[PDB]
């Protein structure tokens, strides 16, 4: 049925907006960022050497991950343990792009996200490369964005502009919107206004 | 005074041995591996992206690290917090080589390890490249080694064979000791004899 991709950089209130959109659409929601983070957690706890992509691959064949498609019940389960809290931690934020860079890690997660998408009917799928790579035949592709200065504001600065330069420059999955994505600049919007706007965009199309 | 370097792979019980060697010599002790692990903790808690070496470099300009040279009182301090327990954790074991591979990071730490070795007098310095890179003019250089099988046996095997395959080899003037069939206290006695005779 109807697939909404929501992509863009972090610190735009992206997740909260995507979930609320889902609810308002009567639809399911999938936090794909959280899946990478669950795998990252499992890798950190296994004490795997992060400079060795082969050890990372080998240690992630059977990641006991379980996530929810309900915007009202988002638990991150790892081996039946609620890891919602640790996966948002600074250590996992540190290690997450190293773990996600591994071709074998992405390949399993891209597959899971796609099965979970079909599995869900009406669904809003949030991430970074949902419109481009994961669900390129999404019906509506939303790209949420804001100035470096507005995201710096919502965070508390110079680290967000470095992560901007790097995410543009990266060799593996650089951040860019899909050719047919609808770019919404949320610098001067509130969250409920961003929701209202995306519902209009979705309802129009 | 007298510098003793103790290098070697992991899983040989090297640390317990160098500490005791230090005690029996009346000497100071420096765990250099811990110093790398303290920096890694800091980087992890700061959430620096481990694939950005320049970010790692800038996040480590002023690491508030303090370690002891007393083999009987090893506490790892990070900004006055005792982190002896976390720096041993798996998260840190996972990230330690990515942080340590950043030249700015090694550069500061090698310098500190040399000043700490300088001001400590008679000292045993544990590491993986002490004899080759950190203290090449060390008086006695020891390199502790053991069969893939012995190291495997201590821990529990597959991840020791890979980590051996994938500076860290003994210095020219390093004395190699294969501990495969020796107990800890025999290793210590052995090293005392090497140190005493030299």
């Amino acid at each position: 049925s109807m697939v909404v991709a929501v992509d863009g950089p972090s610190g735009t209130g992206k997740s909260s907006v995507a979930k609320e959109l889902a609810r308002q659409l009567g639809a399911s929601y999938l936090d794909t960022g959280a899946m990478y983070r669950i795998v990252t957690l499992w890798v950190l706890r296994a004490g795997v050497d992060l400079t060795d992509p082969a050890a990372i691959a080998a240690a992630t064949d059977q990641v006991p991950m379980s996530v929810s498609s309900d915007p009202d019940a988002q638990t991150a389960l790892l081996a039946g343990e609620d890891v919602s809290v640790p996966i948002r931690g600074n250590e996992v934020t540190g290690a997450v792009s190293a773990v996600s860079a591994v071709p074998a890690v992405r390949e399993r997660l891209v597959r899971q996200q796609r099965e979970l998408a079909e599995s869900s009917g009406a669904v809003v799928v949030e991430g970074r490369d949902i419109g481009t790579v994961v669900l390129p035949d999404a019906d509506v592709k939303i790209y949420l964005t804001a100035s470096a200065q507005a995201r710096a504001q919502r965070r508390n600065l110079a680290d967000v502009q470095r992560r901007d330069h790097l995410d543009s420059t990266r060799a593996v999955s650089p951040l860019r919107p899909a050719e047919d994505a609808l770019e919404v600049d949320t610098s001067d919007m509130t969250q409920e206004q961003v929701v209202a706007h995306l519902l209009d965009l979705v309802r129009t199309r």
